[PDB]
């Protein structure tokens, strides 16, 4: 039974774009603001204050750590998911003409880095085909029909933020495992949906590199996120973007060399605030269940949306099953076209967004979601028509 | 007259730490709480939300770019100095044998970056003695004599967190432009304790890259800062760390080129709340008075200060003439030494820092400061003695 009232945004309203941002908990509020008076009582800058920060960042540290089963040293801190990925495909020792792998289903935003990279380094990039294994097939098998001798890398989502799809992580690592190249090949996974909404043990689950972000489905603010790597591939990842928190110092207070684990990957002066926050909305989480439990609660509520979905008419859902995961994306039948179809819901105070490709609308559903919401989206959509 | 109510923190405390961190403003906090509950009420995530969140960040853009006196297109927005520092760094076409120049009183985490430089590009860098130019010489002419055929970009801070000297940029900037090698060489300026303190306009002034950060003299909170790139060489950084907010998109959401101006070098998701702090504190700097007449008032306030500091017996200030900016360093004659003295006056609520190189204390006067807190500072550091 979640504990609805914890989060005061979803009063007068009926959102479902926990995967763009989370609603905001009162606690993490309170956190925030507690922190802001902590440093103007005590500094903003002094030895105390300076202090009660180092602490507060390895308090989030560790509270990340637990949350994925790993050690405090594979985690780094950012500000979003994307950085991560910066992080990691920045670091990499790459050679003119190596090759990296992405489905056709990654964010513009992750494209972008793997362009930038081709072009300074000379490395190719080329997609392999996984929107179509929505309700068929297998993307571990079309990975390995795209795999190469000069392949180094292969980049995906976790969790599709286009389709809903959960793609079969384990099977994908063991494929790329098994291959053999001029490059043991690693995996870069973005989990800006999967994080927070799916049960994640990075020690039960092998993985290489594991991006993600605080403000989308664990609901912490915007500005804070965090990055995984696994240790037996830290030392492949050369720091690019540094600063005073990216080392050690000497007895002159001169550079000595690299902080320890994650650490390194930190460049300087953050939104320290807004740490507090992510930490207080992480706790939020395991007090309301297990992971385990809330993505089950989160797959109950997808489904029922879902299951209405499937009964109107001019509906149409990309998932011919039940949702794998909190994601419903779908199409409406109507001359208003998606982008009109968003804005008549958001003048309702219904909220949910567009997805460009394929061109459909997506609901995210949490497990504070209710009944009562989901109907009222339905009731809703069922006006429009061809 | 400085409104002093409007930084609460300065009551029971006695703060020169402005050059570590200001004190926050009021309507700073209250701006931040206000963009909490504007996202809470309207979004977070939707078609208002986002709308009002990229209004905001325009509207810290043209603040900031009116501040300099230059066009918004020049301005980038991040988190701290440092990052700027990494933008122009890691987006130079850098090659085997270039050099780079910096001054003997840069920061740990900038001269971290170039040697995460030099190891990546093979360029080499030296540093030119700057330190002892505080009470004679001339840190130009000791450029002059250090700048080779090589020599690429000279780092410099505009006003040194170290000794308090304020370096003559212009003068820097012609040397630069009159040599002749092979390379135009450019000068990356780190405006930590010029930024908000000293008068900028960078359209009387000539500048290449200049790196400041929100969060010391502007007085805003933690987490946001800021680059300017003169139009000149924009074209000489390539963008690095990118993501969705560095592109242009098309028809299917698709990568089609880099976005306008200084937006190419921002990432993704940031702490916006945060940026409507920044931009509350810069406009009431303005209200306050004009950047010299601020100038003006930390100067004298530093002066003050300094003078008292010459009739202490057993206190040296380490500049034999009136401190150029805000920033007033000296020793203490006593056996106790320098960290354990800053302890004691924290201990007491006095907060001041220690330097590393040299091994110092230094004291930060704000427009703010008044003769109360200078002479209660006074009358704390004479109690200690060899
Ligand atoms: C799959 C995916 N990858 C990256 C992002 C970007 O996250 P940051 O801003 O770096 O944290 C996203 C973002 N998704 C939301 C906004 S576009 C959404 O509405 O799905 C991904 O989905
Ligand atoms: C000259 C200089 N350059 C960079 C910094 C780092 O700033 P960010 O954390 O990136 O904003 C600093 C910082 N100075 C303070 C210590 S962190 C200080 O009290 O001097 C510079 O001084
Ligand atoms: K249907
Ligand atoms: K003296």
């Amino acid at each position: 039974t979640p504990d609805r009232h914890q989060f005061p945004g979803l009063a007068n309203k009926t959102y479902f774009n926990f995967g763009g941002q989370g609603i905001l908990p009162t606690v993490a509020l309170e956190a925030i603001t507690a922190m802001y008076g902590y440093l103007q009582e005590n500094g903003p800058f002094s030895i105390a204050a300076n202090q009660h920060i180092q602490q507060l960042i390895a308090q989030l540290r560790q509270a990340l750590a637990e949350t994925f089963n790993v050690d405090p040293n594979t985690i780094t801190i950012t500000d979003n998911v994307t950085t991560g990925c910066d992080i990691v495909l920045w670091g990499l020792d790459w050679h003119q003409g190596d090759e990296i792998l992405l489905t056709d289903c990654e964010h513009p935003g992750i494209i972008a880095i793997v362009q930038a990279i081709a072009a300074r380094f000379g490395i190719t990039y080329r997609f392999f085909p996984v929107a179509a294994t929505l309700n068929q097939g297998d993307a571990a098998a079309v990975l390995a029909n795209h795999l190469g001798p000069k392949t180094r890398l292969v980049i995906l989502s976790h969790l599709l933020w286009n389709t809903g799809q959960v793609l079969p992580l384990a099977e994908i690592m063991a494929v790329c495992r098994r291959h053999q190249g001029n490059y043991p090949v690693r995996v870069l996974v973005d989990g800006a949906q999967s994080a927070g909404s799916l049960p994640l043990d990075f020690s039960r689950l092998e993985v290489d590199y594991y991006a993600f972000t605080g403000h989308a489905w664990f609901a912490g603010p915007a500005g804070v996120g965090g990055l995984y790597i696994h240790g037996d591939c830290l030392g492949e990842i050369n720091p690019t973007y540094v600063g005073w928190r990216s080392i050690t110092y000497g007895a002159k207070g001169e550079p000595t060399g690299w902080a320890e684990g994650g650490k390194r990957f930190e460049v300087a002066t953050s939104a320290y605030p807004q740490y507090a926050g992510l930490l207080a909305a992480l706790q939020l989480h395991q007090r309301q269940g297990t992971a385990e439990e809330r993505y089950q609660a989160i797959c109950q509520r997808s489904e029922f949306l879902w299951r209405g979905l499937n009964q109107l008419p001019h509906v149409h859902c990309l998932a011919t099953s039940a949702p794998q995961a909190g994601l419903v994306s779908f199409t409406v039948d109507s001359p208003l076209g998606h982008r009109a179809i968003v804005q008549k819901l958001e003048e309702q105070r219904i909220y949910l967004r567009t997805i460009a490709d394929p061109d459909c609308i997506r609901a995210c559903c949490h497990y504070i979601t209710d009944e009562e919401e989901i109907n009222h989206l339905l009731a809703r959509l069922a006006d429009f028509g061809p």
